């Protein structure tokens, strides 16, 4: 059972609460708030590197010790759902240019092909993810949306209040997570692919 936010003010409300007791310092805050500027091109060196940050520029072995170290602050108190938005490449370079349609519905047959690579498989991820406590408005064009089930105790910060896209729940993942995904399933006006994966 993980619960999910279907209400804005009781989301903000739950957001603020956990902020509120987590004493990050100085220098953590600085390092978020860099981050979610920055997250694609972070996320994207830590894939090419397989994680292995010894070789990069000073400061950014700085930034992502204090990232990590922020998480031992940081910790959910209960089971929670969270969201996030990807674009096709997010499947693969077959997927790219072939999950939508000109008229921005997914292709049927590649939805199909999609199902088969990753359903009930698990998938490992180096770089953070950066998700929300809802559906909300910074993803409303991507075509894909994951629905992650994360467990009481485990590593997630509301960062909301420090980051450069406030107004959105934004929530904060660890990197190198695992996750198995549990369904896939096309929207019902055709437009989007909806996963649903439990976090390891």
């Amino acid at each position: 059972t993980y619960q999910e936010f279907t209400n804005i003010d009781q989301a903000k409300a739950w957001g603020n609460a956990q902020y509120k007791k987590y004493g990050l310092s100085k220098s953590e805050k600085e390092a978020i708030v860099s981050y979610t500027k920055s997250a694609s091109e972070i996320n994207g060196k830590l894939r090419q590197n397989k994680g292995v940050i010894n070789g990069f520029p000073s400061n950014l072995i700085k930034q992502v010790e204090l990232l990590d170290k922020s998480f031992n602050k940081m910790k959910t108190p209960e089971n929670i759902m969270l969201f996030r938005g990807d674009d096709p490449a997010y499947l693969g370079t077959e997927f790219q240019n072939t999950l939508l349609n000109s008229n921005g519905t997914i292709n049927k047959t590649a939805f199909e092909k999609a199902k088969a690579k990753f359903l009930n498989k698990d998938r490992l991820e180096y770089g953070y993810i950066s998700t929300s406590l809802m559906n909300v408005s910074q993803f409303a064009g991507r075509p894909i949306i994951t629905k992650f089930k994360v467990a009481k105790g485990s590593k997630a910060g509301y960062i909301d209040p420090i980051s450069a896209f406030a107004g959105q729940l934004n929530m904060l993942l660890p990197r190198h997570s695992t996750y198995h995904i549990d369904d896939m399933r096309l929207s019902s006006d055709g437009k989007q692919i909806i996963i649903t994966a439990t976090m390891m």
